[PDB]
């Protein structure tokens, strides 16, 4: 019935580096759906103890969040461009996993989702 810890943001035995294609994730990517109309539900993780959702976490195992993402991008927690847009696939995979067709918060995520592959088509090549 309580939330787990949110997901680590910060690994500090990992090397760090900054790359065209992460601060594209950051700059570009995460920026324009952070800013979103429908961003709200997802800037954080699921608080399933405030919302009384005792099934989240039954449900979800690998849970993920923006603001989380975002937490990652600023602390260099992602080598890989590839780590960070699984975390946001990650995130609207469990939305469809809770929730059903037709739910408001479908909905939301099937819009951000849309946004999120538009920017994420546009990656800049590996320099
Ligand atoms: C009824 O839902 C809410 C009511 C108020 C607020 S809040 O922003 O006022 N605030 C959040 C921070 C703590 C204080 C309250 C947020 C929510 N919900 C959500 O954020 C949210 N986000 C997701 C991804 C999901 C959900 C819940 C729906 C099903 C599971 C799911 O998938």
């Amino acid at each position: 019935s309580m939330n787990p810890p949110p997901p680590e943001t910060s690994n500090p035995n990992k090397p760090k580096r900054q790359t065209n294609q992460l601060q594209y994730l950051l700059r570009v990517v995460l920026k324009t759906l952070w800013k979103h109309q429908f961003a709200w539900p997802f800037q954080q993780p699921v608080d399933a103890v405030k919302l009384n959702l005792p099934d989240y976490y039954k449900i979800i195992k690998t849970p993920m969040d923006m603001g989380t993402i975002k937490k990652r991008l600023e602390n260099n927690y992602y080598w890989n461009a590839q780590e960070c847009i699984q975390d946001f696939n990650t995130m609207f995979t469990n939305c469809y996993i809770y929730n059903k067709p037709g739910d408001d918060i479908v909905l939301m995520a099937e819009a951000l989702e849309k946004l999120f592959l538009q920017k994420i088509n546009e990656l800049p090549t590996e320099e």
